[PDB]
């Protein structure tokens, strides 16, 4: 699965918080999560499938920001131009990921604003590099199925396809 996130992904949901994946996905959990769509706005759908994969190679990526993201090479993020690529791409490149400096103030803006609202409207956005990885062997994946847009925003700030 070219798509999953290892258990500990904290996604940011609306109701909850961020949640891990392998929380959302082993409780099926009912709840909505923020994605952006092609026109750069942001807004909120609800889970429609839950998916446990089981396991694959997973590794470790070190961002710029501190924060750190577990999952397969091939897991596509969105860059700083509004491109899906693969995390292991990102790194190889050196892209800058588009992510939200403060998630709190940004879900705050986005609780007084019709959505769906310009991503750079509503909060500051930091450009953030990949600036290493490491082999974690073959671990537990997930992923969850969405019903418009197939990307969601992590507990990071950075935004995750699916």
């Amino acid at each position: 699965c070219p798509g999953c996130l290892s258990f500990g992904t904290e996604i940011l949901t609306v109701e909850y918080g961020p949640l891990p994946i392998g929380k959302i996905v082993s409780e099926e959990i009912n709840c909505s999560v923020y994605s952006v769509d092609p026109e750069g706005r942001v807004y909120t759908q609800a889970i429609a499938q839950w998916h446990d994969r089981g396991e694959q190679e997973v590794l470790e990526y070190e961002l710029e920001d501190g924060s750190v993201i577990r999952a397969a090479s091939d897991h596509r993020f969105l860059t700083t131009d509004y491109q899906l690529l693969a995390i292991e791409e990102i790194f190889a490149r050196q892209l800058d990921l588009l992510t939200l400096e403060n998630i709190k103030q940004t879900e705050e803006a986005l609780d007084n604003h019709r959505l769906p609202f310009p991503l750079l409207d509503a909060g500051t956005i930091k450009m953030v590099k990949v600036i290493g990885r490491r082999s974690l062997g073959v671990q537990r994946i997930f992923d969850i199925g969405l019903p418009q847009d197939h990307n969601f925003l992590l507990a990071n700030g950075a935004i995750a396809a699916n």
